[PDB]
Order: C-alpha cells, then structure tokens, then sequence
C-alpha cells in the first residue's frame, strides 16, 4: 500500500545515506587527518539518526549514536585517528545496513 511505498522511500534513502558515508570513508582512509570528510560522515550520520528516530528503528538509532560519538572524539581531537579506529566506525556501519536489512 502508500504506507509501504513509504517505507520503502524511506529505507532506500537510509541505504543511499550508507553508501554517501562508505564513499567518504574510502577517501577518508586515504588520509585519515582529513576532517573534512570526518565532518561530513558526522553530518550525514546524523541525518540517518533523525529518520531512524521518527520511523522508531530503535536498534539502527543505537548503534549510529555509537558512531557519532566515536567520531565527535575524532572531530575535537579527544583519540588519535588510527587505521584501528576507522575499522570499528566500519564494522559499526555494516552494523547498521545488516539491521536495516531487517526493515524490508
């Protein structure tokens, strides 16, 4: 029906969000002091984070929370950017597209 016309838009729009943060991530681990693009993974995770809170993806919201936090740390310079620290920011991403898999 509309109702799940509109859950599809809205799934594929958090899938296409994943896919804007994975490309960044791949220019970011070219050179991981670049916070231009730590600053616009933390946008575009927050973007993600607002819809997840009004569709109640509870589970998704958590874990994208999770990753906010790691990268602000990155953003006012609390930890070191190391090639350890991008790995969990990506294994928490996937995270996230195996949980949203479940909204379809």
């Amino acid at each position: 029906g509309s109702h799940q016309e509109y859950i599809k838009k809205v799934t594929d729009e958090l899938k296409e969000l994943i896919q804007n943060v994975n490309d960044d991530i791949k220019e970011v681990e070219k050179n991981p002091e670049d916070m231009e693009y730590w600053n616009k993974i933390y946008r575009l995770v927050h973007t993600m984070k607002e819809i997840t809170e009004t569709m109640g993806f509870s589970s998704v919201a958590k874990v994208l929370h999770t990753i906010m936090n790691l990268v602000d740390k990155m953003l006012n310079s609390e930890i070191k950017i190391t090639s350890d620290l991008i790995d969990k920011v990506k294994k928490k991403l996937d995270m996230v597209t195996r949980e949203l898999d479940k909204k379809v």
